């Protein structure tokens, strides 16, 4: 689970950054497993979960991190992803999460050799990661064949429940479609089931 590839989907006050603060991120503390948190402003809803960093090592060195990704170079992901690395020899299987996917997956960018091994080797580099996103055909679909969860919020949007129809289920969009607010389906997609999941309210 710690290096599982999760992905968030819905639109803004879906409920996203709710379950990373209630529900993924008091799991990986309890299991004293560390996470690194990139959020993309220059003052940031996660500033109490980590350090503040201000420079790469502060990634590196740092149990908990907040990255504050704004302003930063077109190359930032690959550097993000290299300190990410070498945090995880520090300390441990980690949880990269990133708070808005698309900045760095974004649909028909180049995959880059950090993209590559991000969703095809993270395991080895000993890194999870939790891909938040507003619109399911914002990222690129291999994110989506590579996850091991996809967990989604409501939607009637059509060419949103198209993409779902054709990279995660159809049996997926139909239920996508009748979610209440707060409540979440989650696709496994390593076993192919669904699961609803009732609102959340605090980690037990």
């Amino acid at each position: 689970n710690p290096d599982d590839i999760v992905v968030l989907v819905g639109r803004k006050k879906s409920g996203k950054s709710y379950l990373i603060k209630h529900y993924f991120i008091p799991v990986l503390k309890a299991h004293k497993i560390s996470y690194i948190i990139d959020d993309h402003n220059l003052g940031s809803e996660y500033s109490k979960f980590g350090y503040n960093a201000t420079s790469l090592s502060d990634i590196v060195s740092k149990q908990y991190v907040v990255v504050y990704d704004r302003a930063k170079n077109d190359d930032f992901f690959e550097k993000l992803w290299q300190a990410s690395k070498l945090h995880s020899k520090k300390y441990g299987t980690t949880v990269l999460i990133i708070d808005e996917a698309y900045y760095h997956f974004k649909y028909k960018q180049k995959v880059t050799p950090a993209i590559d091994e991000a969703l095809h080797a993270n395991r080895h580099a000993g890194l999870g990661l939790i891909l938040s996103t507003q619109r399911v055909y914002d990222l690129m679909p291999i994110v989506y064949k590579q996850a091991d969860l996809i967990i989604m919020f409501y939607t009637r949007e059509p060419n949103e429940l198209r993409w779902i129809s054709k990279y995660i289920s159809a049996e997926a969009a139909e239920k996508v479609k009748t979610l209440k607010q707060y409540h979440f389906l989650i696709y496994d997609v390593n076993s192919q089931t669904i699961k609803i999941h009732k609102p959340i309210l605090e980690h037990h």
